[PDB]
């Protein structure tokens, strides 16, 4: 019933600056008000729009009463501006960062990375988007009318207490299984409707849940055409009937909109501890798409981009990352995250093979590496699915072993280290994270 909220597409001003204010306010869910946090607003955040090769400065004002950090998930930027747990912005503080984007068009995102409290700060409402454009993507005639036929879809669950407030506590169960709830939000709204031009509709999907994996489909089983993953366009669209999306992952899809029939985007029950409990025991509506008769702008191209050949593996450095959960201690290579002790020093500008194992438990670990867009060689036992075979910043690890081919183009010293971690936020917050350096 409510219309789908559309994050503002925020570009630079004449001074080449973008302002983000982090703050607390109020939102309403099912007629009950709650304290929430947002960037440039009460909840969630804008879509920061960047152009490849054009530097911008982002002025970040922390108007929370606790410290936070601002991490650009998916961006290939130096450790200095990565906004991992060392990137502290004190209460009432200001921090400016220069972003010099040098990667292909993609939908990335941004969120807090406060040490030990990333889950709570995301749960409270902090997340925004990053839209990177380049000259290539603009030649494709994709749907491009922001908030009309090019729509961000940030999907998140929340657990609310009886008083209507967000209920987040990092207790033993929450630390093991993750924070999840029985209420689904779509750009902050409960089961919103979106009026979409007849023709093609582009959805920029973000699984912004702390712990819940998702599996997108349409209520009448019309296909979704995947055109992009975390790190940008696929070579060609990949038609799917369902689309699993792990925590922190993005996919852009095209879906057909026919004059007549409204339909829902839905999420299908998943096989994951906690997540099949009602109301997620059956297909669960995410949003209603309402066909309208206004001008469309784009269509589905036969070809999207050119992906590089995977290079020969001979002579590449191999790094092994063993994930574990010992009682209440979550760790990598037998170590809970130590912010003053990067685990290893990666080379800058050199392909490496990273092998990440979840052998020893059956929990779901979407493993995310900062500072890169990588290629998955093996995902949890098999070469990746076609729509997952392009540029990724996350790889599934669940009771098996994954292998990714990674290259870091920017420096990250000990004082501003890159993170590699499980993006089940409660696992990260209780130790399933390492720091690593790149270059000097
Ligand atoms: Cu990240
Ligand atoms: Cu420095
Ligand atoms: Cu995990």
């Amino acid at each position: 019933r409510p219309t789908l909220p559309i994050p503002d597409l925020l570009t630079t001003d004449a001074r080449n600056r973008i302002q983000l204010t982090i703050g607390a306010g109020q939102s309403t869910f099912g007629g009950k008000t709650a304290t929430t946090w947002g960037y440039n607003g009460n909840l969630l955040g804008p879509a920061v729009k960047l152009q490849r090769g054009k530097a911008v400065t982002v002025d970040i004002y922390n108007q929370l009463t606790e410290e936070t950090t601002l991490h650009w998930h998916g961006l290939e930027v130096p450790g200095e501006v990565d906004g991992g747990p060392q990137g502290i912005i004190p209460p009432g503080g200001k921090r400016s960062v220069t972003l010099n984007v040098d990667q292909p068009a993609a939908t990335c995102w941004f969120h807090p990375h406060q040490h030990g409290k990333t889950g709570r700060q995301v749960a409270m409402g902090l997340a925004g988007l990053v839209v990177i454009e380049d000259d290539e993507i603009l030649k494709l005639m994709l749907p491009k009318q922001w908030g009309i036929d090019d729509v961000p879809v940030i999907v998140q669950d929340k657990k609310f207490s009886a008083d209507g407030q967000i209920d987040y506590q990092l207790d033993v169960m929450t630390a093991a299984v993750g924070w999840f709830g029985d209420t689904l939000l779509t750009n902050g709204a409960i089961y919103p409707q979106h009026a979409a031009p007849r023709g093609w509709l582009r959805l920029r999907l973000l699984n912004g849940c702390n712990a819940r994996s998702l599996n997108f489909a349409t209520s009448d089983n019309r296909p979704l055409y995947v055109i992009a993953s975390d790190g940008g366009l696929l070579p060609e669209p990949v038609k799917v009937s369902e689309l699993p999306v792990l925590m922190g992952e993005r996919f852009e899809v095209l879906v057909e909109v026919n004059d007549n029939k409204p339909f829902d985007l839905v999420t299908l029950p998943v096989s994951q501890m906690g997540m099949a409990i009602a109301p997620f025991d059956k297909p669960h509506p995410v949003m209603r798409i309402q066909p309208i008769a206004i001008s469309a702008s784009g269509a589905l191209p036969d070809t999207l981009s050119s992906l590089p050949a995977l290079p020969s593996l001979e002579g590449l450095t191999v790094r092994k990352l063993q994930l574990s959960m010992d009682g209440g201690a979550n760790k990598i290579n037998g170590q809970a995250f130590d912010m003053n002790k990067p685990m290893f020093a990666a080379a800058k500008g050199q392909y490496e093979r990273w092998v990440i194992s979840g052998v020893g438990d059956m929990m779901l670990h979407p493993f995310h590496i900062h500072g890169t867009q990588f290629r998955i060689l093996s995902e949890n036992g098999k070469p990746p699915a076609a729509h997952r075979a392009g540029w990724k910043d996350t790889v599934k690890v669940e009771g098996n072993v994954s292998e990714v081919l990674v290259k870091f183009n920017h420096d990250a010293p000990k004082e501003h280290a890159y993170m590699a971690h499980c993006h089940l936020l409660e696992h990260e917050d209780t130790g399933m994270m390492l720091g690593f350096t790149v270059g000097h």
